[PDB]
């Protein structure tokens, strides 16, 4: 079973993931965009299943932060 | 349970994530190096831990990929020539 930890990096990674590739769809080209955002649908999909596996864990860990917490946009970027 | 493709997806950006930091690293005049180095001790358990769920993940006869090929650098991979 994958420790709390790692659940907490995977989900702050995909989220920065999807940011970063987010920020610059509107400067790809088109081709390239279009493509990018079918792979994000997917980044999505494993977030989802990220965060079920997350609220499982925050049912038997103490000492874990709140999911919406783990894929706020950090505050120096925005 | 996490799905075969939720790791595949977890393993790449926790990889991508890690490369970026790397290159922060090497770059000039890293600010808070020591902390950039806490993280990636951080990135790297996680990419551990992912890496040994996959394994777990794949039946006998697993179409899916070697979970090296799932961390391989990509510039490694590149090719790059002008024309002569």
């Amino acid at each position: 079973n994958l420790k709390p930890q790692t659940l907490m990096v995977a989900i702050q990674c995909v989220a920065a993931r999807t940011r970063e590739l987010d920020a610059q769809l509107q400067n790809d080209d088109p081709q390239n965009a279009a493509e990018l955002e079918q792979l994000l649908v997917g980044y999505d999909l494993a977030a989802d299943d990220l965060k079920n596996a997350y609220e499982q864990a925050l049912g038997q860990y103490s000492g874990l932060p709140p999911y919406d917490r783990l894929i706020e946009e950090p505050a120096s970027l925005e």
